[PDB]
């Protein structure tokens, strides 16, 4: 990953409200284990062992309401909290194999969007997921639902990230308010 | 054990299905499978979803405050919010092998307890819980701490319902009020 190591430590003061001192201390013993590792890599490391998924790359502030079918993926950069989970099921290929894919609904403060788990994407994620957890999505085609919603189409070229630090979460509203 | 409108319920909360789309599902799974009661079919719905059924998840008006090392594991029913994630770490057992411990900090409206998630918990829980959620703590054994205070130690017995619903939840104060 290309994030600082001070942006890390603050995504993982926000996520684990650790002070900086003990996550400081955290990659010390992991330098200490470690030579190879820079700050970095050590802050990038401790992220992994806490569970923290950190994107390559970071920023946007695209809403729900402003994707379209065909939208270049690479432009696609979403937020939403999970309203509603599917059931994981089976499709056939034109080859004759079977896959799975898994559908959810999510919301910003914008608007609702279907994503669409395809494949080992379903094993993936789909159990990490729970309804009420916020997701960023990137680089997912985007489709017309029959419904009319947008549709985010989730396959081994698209990432999710769980509970992203962005700050476009604040904005979205809680389940009870939906 | 679990009837199949409980089933269903829990279902409506984990998935945010509305019953109509949850006996849908049902439906299809006695046409797939006509040995299946009812009950069978709504169980097994929720294992697809990946819902782990708690067959024991009784109210009780039980708070932290109340905790005391050694108190009867099957009396221990404890709601709090997350308020640290420590990183996990290594252990070395009486027989040699390594295992995995980690440990957070929660609190409710009356006190705050370490919790301990050891070997297999870790894998089950550790990443699907964050700071600022709420967890409800089932069947744990109960420490004295190195500062004389409980702590809630989560072995094979226990049992951890993440965002859980109950009356207790309301009465937590939000990490901002702490
Ligand atoms: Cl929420």
């Amino acid at each position: 990953t290309v994030l600082t190591k001070d942006r890390i430590i603050e995504i993982i003061e926000r996520k684990t409200g650790m002070s900086r001192e003990e996550i400081e201390e955290e990659i010390r013993k992991i330098m200490e284990e470690d030579p190879y590792l820079s700050e970095q890599g050590a802050a990038a490391l401790l992220a992994e062992r806490l569970g923290i998924d950190l994107i390559e790359k970071e920023v946007s502030l695209m809403r729900i309401s402003e994707l379209y079918p065909g939208m270049d993926p690479r432009e696609v950069n979403v937020v939403g909290r999970v309203l509603k989970k599917y059931p994981p099921r089976e499709y056939t290929r034109k080859d004759g194999s079977v896959g799975r894919v898994a559908s959810l609904i999510i919301y910003d403060d914008s608007g609702r969007a279907r994503v669409v788990l395809w494949d080992a994407k379903v094993s993936e994620y789909y159990n990490k997921i729970e309804v009420g957890d916020v997701i960023k999505v990137l680089d997912a085609q985007v489709k017309e639902s029959l419904s009319g919603l947008p549709e985010l189409h989730i396959n081994f070229r698209a990432r999710i990230i769980l509970n992203p630090d962005d700050p476009r979460v604040e904005m979205i509203p809680p389940l009870e308010e939906v």
